C-alpha cells in the first residue's frame, strides 16, 4: 500500500541514516502504521535492510546527490 510520501521518506532515511518507524514518524509527523508501511516498501526496494531481532534496520542506499 504505496504512499505519496515515499520519496520524501527515502530522502530522510538516506540523509539521516536512520530507518526506525519512530524516526520516520517524527520527521514527517505521521502515524505509526503509515510510517511502517513506507519502511516496508523501502525494504522491498533495497533501500534498507530487513529488521534485526529488535526491529532495527540499516540504511543501504546512498544519500541523494547534491548536483
Amino acid at each position: 500500500e504505496d504512499d505519496p510520501l515515499y520519496d520524501e521518506a527515502v530522502r530522510f532515511v538516506t540523509e539521516s541514516r536512520r530507518a526506525s518507524i519512530s524516526a520516520v514518524q517524527r520527521k514527517l509527523k505521521i502515524g505509526y502504521n503509515r510510517a511502517a508501511r513506507m519502511i516496508e516498501a523501502m525494504e522491498m526496494a533495497g533501500v534498507v535492510t530487513p529488521m534485526n531481532t529488535n526491529g532495527s534496520r540499516e540504511v543501504i542506499a546512498p544519500a541523494p546527490v547534491r548536483d
